[PDB]
Formats: C-alpha cells, sequence, structure tokens
RNA sequence: GGAAAUUAGGUGCGCUUGGCACUGGGGUUCAGGAAACUGAACCUCAGUAAGCAUUGGCUCGUUUCCAAUGUUGAUUGCUCCGCCGGUGCGCCGGC
DNA sequence: GGGTAATG
DNA sequence: CATTACCCGCCAAGCGCACCTAATTTCC
C-alpha cells in the first residue's frame, strides 16, 4: 500500500503494546490502522502455581529425570551381567526370610574371611547389589578413577558416626564402614535416621574396600568392582553442543579459553592498547614465566608437580599437548577418534591409582572467546607484523561493522523474552506485507534488554527501507483525558492501554525526548510546537477508537496436543471390589480401565440406571483374560478423572486439550452441553485433527461428561457444534445470564460483552473473566465484586445457561487483530453458537 | 552508543548424580485383640508421567495384548491437512 | 492459578 | 442454577553454555 505510518511498541512485563498509526506526509496523523494489547503467559507452565516457573525449565527437569531412571536401570543391569561373569549368583533378596539380611552381608564381609567359595561369592553378590542402589555422591565430572584410593571419611561420615555413638552408647570410631555401624543398631531412611544421609561415594568405596582386603581381594580386582558399582555419566560435553558462534567467521565455534590461541592471543590484545620492535620482545616474556596477562594455562599445569604428566608435557608436539587441554578442560568431548586424543585417551589408563585424585585438584581456566580459534590465531599473527586497528585488515571489514543479528523472532533462550520477540516479528510482518515497511519504530520500556534487542534486530531487518528505530526509558516514556474503564487518562484495569501508550511512543521526536525527561533549546522549542499539534490530533481518533471499542487485546492458544504434565504426581491406592457384588452405574464408571468399562457395560445384567446387580455367577473377560466372580477387581475411589498408573492411580487434573461444544436436540427444548477432552484421550489420534478424533463412550472424558450429553451421543441427538480452548475469546449477551455480581462489576465498569476463557470449571460450566481487564487496576476503595469476576474465581456461567441465551460468539482474530471469518489455510475461524 | 580483553555480580537454562515423598511386591518386629484378624512402625526390591517409534512375538485385540531396545515424551501458543518461505525426509517460520 | 467435591 | 472450601509432591550437589548490569585500558 502506498500508505505512510509510523509504529509504536510498548514492552510491558506480561503484555506487548502494538501501534501503528497511518501519518500525513508532513507527520500528521491519519488513520488508526492497528491497535493492539497483545497479552501473553510469560512462558509460565500453569501447573507450577505461579512459582515463576517456565515450561522450557519443568521440561527439562522431567527429561532429566526421565533419562536418570534409565541410566540407573541400566547401572544395575551391568552390575548382574558383571556378577554373573565372576561366577556369583543374582540372588534376590525376597528369597532370605531376614529383611535386613544385606545390612548383615555388608558388616560380616568387613570383619572376617569367609571360607566356603560358593558362600562367599553368594554374600558378595549380595553386599555389591545393595551398596549400588544407595552408593552416595560424587562430583559429576569426577571419573570413577578417583575412587580407586579412597579419601577421608567425609563431614557426614563422621557425623552419623557420632550419632550411632550416641543412640546406641557403644561406640567404635575407628575403622568403620558403614555397613558395621548401622548393623549393630537393629528408622534409617527419612529426615531422621541418617540425618539427610548426606554421605559420599568415597565412604563407600572405603566400605567396599574393606571387604575386599577381608576376602583376599587384590586391587586388580577392586578397581574393576568400583568401576561397575559407581559408574555413571559424565557431564563433560554437555555444554559443548550451545557454544555460540564467531561473528567474524559464522561457521566457527568460538574459541575456548585457556587454550595457547586465546592466551597468546590475550596477551597480544594488551600490548596494542608503540615501539613496532620491541612488541614481540615483551611477549616472549609475558608468554613464559590489575595485573598483566600471561600464558595462565600452561603456568597452571606446570605448577601442578604431578611427575607423571609433566614429562609429558615437554614431549609432545604442540599440537598434540592441545589434546591435553580439551581432555582436561570440564567442557570438551572426549573423542578417541584422532590420534592425539588416543595418546592422551591411553595416557589416562597407565597413571598410578594416586594421580587420578590429583589431576582433579588441578583448576584451568574456563570460559569462551569471542572470536574462534582460526580468527583468534590469525589476528595475532598479523598483530606481530603491525604495532582494532591490528584487527581491521584482517577480514577487510568495513571500520563502522557490527556483529549481526538474527531475525527478529529467532528465540533467545529465555521464555518470556522470545514470546514478545516472535509476537513482534509476527505483526511487523503482517503489517509490512499489508502497508508496507513503516517510516519510524518506536520501543519503549533486565526486561529492558529485549527493548535493546528489538531495536538491534529490528534496525538490521529494515535497513533497506531507510526506517529509524528508537528506544526509550520507561520512566521518560511516561511523562491524557481519555476516557477508560475505571478512570480518565490513566488506567491499570483497563487493558486497551497498553496499545495506547504504544501510540503515544510512535510519535516520540528526539528533541521531544530530551525535554521529556528532562521534565520529570530554541529548536527544542519549535518541536514541542508541532509535536502538541500531532498529539492533539492523534487524542481524537482514539477516543473514537475507544469509544467504537477498537482497540483490540488478544492473545494466542494452544492447540497442540502436548501440555505439559498429563496428571497429577501424586499415587493414591485404588479400591479393590470382589466381581460378585453389586456395582451402581457410578461404580462402574469408576473402573480402573477402558476394558474393564466395556465388560460391565456389556454384560446382560446391565441397567442403565441401576447398573449391575450383586451375582455370584457373573463372568467378565478383560482383554483375553478371564476373572471369575470371586477375584478383585480395581475400581477409583474417587468421582474424579483418573488413570491406573504405577499399581495405584492418579487424578487426570486440569490436563484438558479442548472442550466441544454440542446442541441436544431433545424434543423438550434445544439445550448446550460441554464435552471437556482430556489429553491422554487424544495420544492414540496424535497424527489427526485433535477436534476430528471420535471419542468412544469408555474415553475417561466420555464418563466425566455430564450424564445429559452421554444419553444423548448414544442416541444421536446431540449436533457438534465447534470447540473451544483457553484463552478464546467470546463475544457474551449478559443482560438476560449475568449473575448478581456480574452486574455489580458491570453496574460499576460498564456492560461487559467481551469474554476470555480461562478454564474448563465443572462439566457443565465454563471459568471466564473480562477480557479487557487486568487484576492490578483493582484498588482498596473499589467494589468486592471486581476481584470474585476479575481475579478469581471468575464469571462461573453454566454452559446451557450461557450459550441458550447469551448469545455467545467465538472470536478468532490475525496478527492485526482483524476478525477472521474464514480461513483458506484451515487456521482457527470466528464462528456463532447457536 | 557499540566492540575486545579484564575484575565484581546477576539471570536463564544445560548435563550428570544424590536424598526423600507416593504407589506396588516382599519380609521382620510391634500395638490391640481369645482367635480369626486389623492397624502402625521399619527394612527390602520395583515403578516413578500417560505414552510414541523400531524389531520380534501372541489368543492378532474398536475391551488394541506381551517382550526387548531407543526416546528429542513436557521449550518453540493457529493441532491435523494443505500452500509458500527459509534451512539440515526433518526442523523452524508465514497464512 | 487450576480443578474437584460439596454446599446453597 | 450458583457459590464456596480445599486440594495440588519436595530438597540438595558441581559444573558450563548463553545473556545482562557496573567499572578500567585501547579503537571504531
Ligand atoms: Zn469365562
Amino acid at each position: 500500500s502506498h500508505m505512510k505510518y509510523h509504529v509504536g511498541i510498548d514492552v510491558g512485563t506480561f503484555s506487548v503494546g502494538l501501534a501503528a498509526i497511518e501519518v500525513d506526509d508532513a507527520g500528521m496523523p491519519i488513520k488508526t490502522l492497528s491497535l493492539v494489547s497483545h497479552i501473553h503467559d510469560s512462558g509460565l507452565d500453569p501447573d507450577e502455581i505461579k512459582s515463576a516457573v517456565t515450561r522450557l525449565a519443568s521440561s527439562g527437569i522431567a527429561r532429566r529425570t526421565r533419562r536418570l531412571y534409565r541410566r540407573k536401570r541400566r547401572r544395575l543391569q551391568q552390575l548382574d551381567k558383571f556378577i554373573q561373569r565372576q561366577g556369583w549368583p543374582v540372588i534376590e533378596l525376597e528369597d532370605y526370610s531376614d529383611p535386613l539380611y544385606p545390612w548383615k552381608v555388608r558388616a560380616e564381609l568387613a570383619a572376617s574371611y569367609i571360607a566356603d567359595e560358593k558362600e562367599r561369592g553368594e554374600k558378595l553378590s549380595v553386599a555389591l547389589r545393595h551398596i549400588a542402589r544407595h552408593r552416595g555422591w560424587r562430583n559429576p565430572y569426577a571419573k570413577v578413577s578417583s575412587l580407586y584410593l579412597p579419601d577421608g571419611p567425609s563431614d557426614a561420615f563422621k557425623a552419623i558416626r557420632e550419632e550411632i555413638k550416641r543412640a546406641s552408647g557403644q561406640p567404635v570410631p575407628e575403622t568403620a564402614t558403614v555397613g558395621q555401624m548401622v548393623t549393630l543398631c537393629e528408622k534409617l531412611r527419612g529426615e531422621g535416621g541418617v540425618l539427610s544421609a548426606r554421605l559420599q561415594q568415597s565412604d563407600y568405596a572405603r566400605e567396599i574396600q574393606e571387604i575386599c582386603r577381608m576376602q583376599e581381594i587384590g586391587q586388580e580386582l577392586y578397581r574393576k568392582i568400583i568401576d561397575v558399582v559407581f559408574a555413571a555419566e559424565s557431564p563433560k560435553g554437555s555444554a559443548s553442543s550451545r557454544v555460540g558462534k564467531d561473528p567474524l567467521q559464522p561457521g566457527k565455534n568460538r574459541a575456548l579459553k585457556a587454550s595457547d590461541a586465546f592466551q597468546r592471543y590475550r596477551i597480544a590484545a594488551l600490548i596494542g592498547n608503540v615501539e613496532e620492535k620491541n612488541l614481540v620482545f615483551d611477549h616472549l616474556v609475558n608468554l613464559t614465566p590489575a595485573r598483566p596477562p600471561t600464558h595462565d594455562t600452561n603456568r597452571s599445569i606446570v605448577n601442578s608437580r604431578i611427575a607423571p604428566l609433566v614429562d609429558w608435557w615437554k614431549t609432545a608436539s604442540a599440537l598434540e599437548q592441545h589434546a591435553m587441554v580439551k581432555a582436561l578442560s570440564n567442557a570438551e568431548v572426549d573423542d578417541f577418534d584422532s590420534p592425539e586424543g588416543a595418546k592422551v585417551q591411553a595416557f589416562f589408563a597407565d597413571l598410578d591409582d594416586d594421580v587420578h585424585a590429583k589431576l582433579d585438584s588441578l583448576h584451568l581456566p574456563v570460559g569462551r572467546a569471542a572470536y574462534s580459534e582460526d580468527t583468534l590465531v590469525r589476528l595475532t599473527r598479523r598483530m606481530l607484523s603491525d604495532g582494532y586497528t591490528a584487527r581491521l585488515q584482517e577480514f577487510g571489514i568495513e571500520p563502522s561493522w557490527t556483529p549481526p543479528t538474527p531475525r527478529i523472532g529467532e528465540p533467545v533462550g529465555n521464555p518470556a523474552v522470545d514470546r514478545v520477540l516472535k509476537t513482534v516479528s509476527r505483526w511487523l510482518e503482517s503489517a509490512t506485507k499489508t502497508w508496507g515497511a513503516p517510516e519510524r519504530v518506536i520501543i519503549e520500556h533486565s526486561v529492558a534488554w529485549m527493548a535493546n534487542e528489538l531495536r538491534s534486530r529490528v534496525a538490521q531487518h529494515f535497513a533497506s527501507h531507510g526506517t529509524t528505530v528508537r528506544v526509550y526509558r520507561g520512566s521518560l516514556t511516561a511523562e491524557g483525558k481519555l476516557k477508560f474503564f475505571d478512570g480518565v487518562g490513566k488506567s491499570r484495569l483497563d487493558r486497551r492501554h497498553h496499545a495506547i501508550d504504544a501510540a503515544v511512543i510512535a510519535f516520540t521526536s528526539d528533541y521531544v525526548a530530551e525535554t521529556l525527561a528532562v521534565r520529570s533549546d530554541a529548536e527544542h522549542r519549535a518541536a514541542w510546537r508541532v509535536w502538541c499539534q500531532k498529539m492533539e490530533k492523534l487524542s481524537a481518533l482514539l477516543t473514537e477508537d475507544l469509544r467504537d471499542d477498537r482497540v483490540v487485546v488478544m492473545s494466542n492458544v494452544r492447540l497442540r496436543l502436548g501440555n505439559g504434565s498429563a496428571h497429577k504426581e501424586t499415587i493414591g491406592k485404588l479400591s479393590k471390589v470382589k466381581l460378585s457384588s453389586q456395582l451402581s452405574v457410578s461404580d462402574i464408571d469408576k473402573a480402573s480401565s477402558e476394558a474393564l468399562w466395556c465388560a460391565l457395560t456389556r454384560e446382560p445384567g446391565f441397567d442403565p440406571k441401576e447398573g449391575l446387580p450383586a451375582n455370584p455367577e457373573r463372568h467378565i473377560r478383560v482383554n483375553g483374560t478371564h476373572v471369575y466372580a470371586g477375584d478383585n477387581i480395581g475400581l477409583f475411589p474417587v468421582s474424579a478423572g483418573s488413570i491406573a498408573l504405577r499399581g495405584g492411580y492418579a487424578e487426570l487434573g486440569s490436563s484438558f486439550h479442548h472442550a466441544r461444544v454440542y446442541k441436544i436436540t431433545s424434543g423438550k427444548k434445544p439445550a448446550f452441553a460441554m464435552l471437556r477432552v482430556y489429553t491422554i484421550d487424544l495420544l492414540p489420534y496424535r497424527n489427526q485433527d485433535l477436534f476430528s478424533v471420535e471419542l468412544k463412550p469408555q474415553t475417561m472424558s466420555m464418563r466425566q461428561a455430564e450424564k445429559k450429553l452421554r444419553d444423548a451421543l448414544a442416541t444421536g441427538n446431540a449436533e457438534y457444534l465447534g470447540w473451544l480452548v483457553v484463552d478464546d475469546e467470546l463475544v457474551v449477551d449478559t443482560s438476560k445470564i449475568a449473575t448478581d455480581q456480574v452486574k455489580a462489576v458491570e453496574a460499576e465498569l460498564g456492560t461487559i460483552r467481551r469474554w476470555r476463557v480461562d478454564g474448563f470449571f465443572s462439566p457443565s460450566k465454563l471459568r471466564l473473566r473480562p477480557l479487557q481487564m487486568s487484576k492490578e487496576g483493582i484498588k482498596k476503595e473499589s467494589a468486592p465484586e471486581l476481584s470474585k469476576i476479575i481475579d478469581r474465581p471468575g464469571w462461573l456461567p453454566a454452559v446451557n445457561k450461557l450459550f441458550s441465551d447469551g448469545n455467545v460468539t467465538v472470536v478468532r482474530r490475525d496478527s492485526l487483530g482483524r476478525v477472521r471469518l474464514e480461513s483458506t489455510a484451515h487456521l482457527p475461524v470466528t464462528w456463532k453458537v447457536q
């Protein structure tokens, strides 16, 4: 389009004010193109009760924990295979009748020799498998070899040792293993017994060591046992995948600190910051001996006084010892592929058991450089042959060069920031592809990192079209006569003020920018006269849009199947009932599986009202498994939707993906019901349209549904009209269906016809809140009805009452806030409930 | 304003571990009982999202079974389908 | 904050 | 139908990648 306009962007803590106003050729506002107060969830996990935990954070904890249980099972499987290769038997502890049998064996093995070769191996296998389960803690980067010569007893070991001395009275504070202290007590696990059990793997390795001495087990096998019992993956190269990149040379990973490159680079940087001959002379001394810098890694390596290491350092080539640096640093992956690293790795086998612990005491510098190894070396070479100035000539980079920025929507790692970045990119792209590029983009308001990154990302994005981009401080930003919901001029309750503040921001001249912050030069005064002429012209446009309610308050919706944890974490005991018992319809709907529900509901004696009568001769098949009248079956003890899990059960919670809306034509009068679809009932149909997935009556979603809707679906009197999702926008006529507290809100604040879907409260009730309002605007002098409707729990209308007499329309919008009535791309579309 | 090296500090995540809690199997010892039995402490093993993918099986399941291995399973808010746009069939983005 | 279970 | 009480699993460890803030020397 040939229209010229300005763009104002207001960044809030949980909102984004987006504004674009058509501007005259001189600078006067003409028409408002798009006013949007975009609200976001800050990327937070809804199931974390507002402890400021994002989905990314909780996903990672679940991801790592899920792997932890897998890694723990692999260890115990490998230990059993290691025990069987030694001719020892893998005996289960439930075979022995003594519940404390593993503790007795661990104390017996650490005291005297065991005669029988069979009994000695059977009890060693019992003691080893037990220590592996509760094996204490070690530094994750410390390798197994750090335990071949275990360290002295930990502070926790000494603390527990004195604890038994007090409770038992008879102490042995000398050469006592963990097993033989505990054995004489005859409540360990928990807060009370092991006093939080802040133990160490070295303490358990010491117990294993003494067991090996008593059973005539040399170091050749003790070491091999320590390898298996204390096996663990290392977090060595865990950070190697998320390393930044060189701006000058994109494809190369950033240089690693404590490398011969960076160290020889670093001191070259300081001398340059003249004597164009004596540069290299000074550098020679600085290389090989605020304070001056040095080749810190080489100094740290030699001083270590590790006799076997120092011999390798001089004999190894510069490239060979470069691999030694990567292997010792906690940020690099050991390779075993190149010959160099294979030599370093081969050296890592022959060292004595006393050498290993000395390696962990050594500390190399940690960090990353801005450029990359090849660029690090190349500039020192060019630095040597010269006296920034040294850096310029290497790349043919025009001196004004700054490292480029990614696309606007490129995520940065912070979930709250990535919400804004992706939103601003989407809106500008929709704005650009409609009215072309803008003339000015002005951005306003820890969170300032967003605003800075926006300007940089936006400026490069619009560099071709010559668009000015500016940021301003929040205090300078704030420095009218508009009518909002709660007050005049200013408002914290009305969410439309975010777009209004963004509109004013699109018209802040830089000469006005000085005086605005100043108020909290002759030409500066000429600007103010032009400015007020624009502002007074702008004020009229927003009043109309505020009156016509053209300011759009909106948020995105989440339609994918995955949405946090799929059920509650607490597990409860199931209810077991003999099959011959009397089973009402309520009892059958509490069955722990769908197959059980089908077997019970397909019985001949089943009645849709009375259920199943007591019958000592009823026969039931569940997944080919026959169940007699004398067998127990599992039922949920609660009416809540749940799943059988880990022997017991767990409640599904608020894990609704979407809710479907039905019209029930029963002949009496058309009624409206609602089906809340659980996330779990859409798992087998992940690859389909979730809103068209045929849910079967056996699914929990169906059984938890309003009974009226269930009978209608079984007869064909329920018409699927559409689906709702959390953060969907509704238009509601509250004249006939508003509750008393809603009307009290509406009387004080005006009729509220735009509502937002915040939850699916009951199988028959919605959770709605006013779309354009925020809780922070509720003052102490306000009415208590506002806190009920806006804060908690909100308007909770019945689905049938709301849709029958509310004249409700579900409103979906595009990125510019415009109502979307039809879509070629099969995107969510506005529809009317009728 | 910005960039490099620095000293001080913060935020956000990444990786591997350590303890519990919960449910299930087992076991011992108690409390109360005349007993049958309850119930409580402990100890031990196991599960620790639901699932999805591959392989191989069964009684081959619209009551969707079993076993092994892997898992990015839960960031990226318009699922799926479709059309473009980048990217290393898939990922990201736009409608 | 969400929902369930339980009252008006 | 509307309204209200009450329910939700937690705590450590060492390290490293990213980014930001406040200062000093150069240089753009
Ligand atoms: Zn049968």
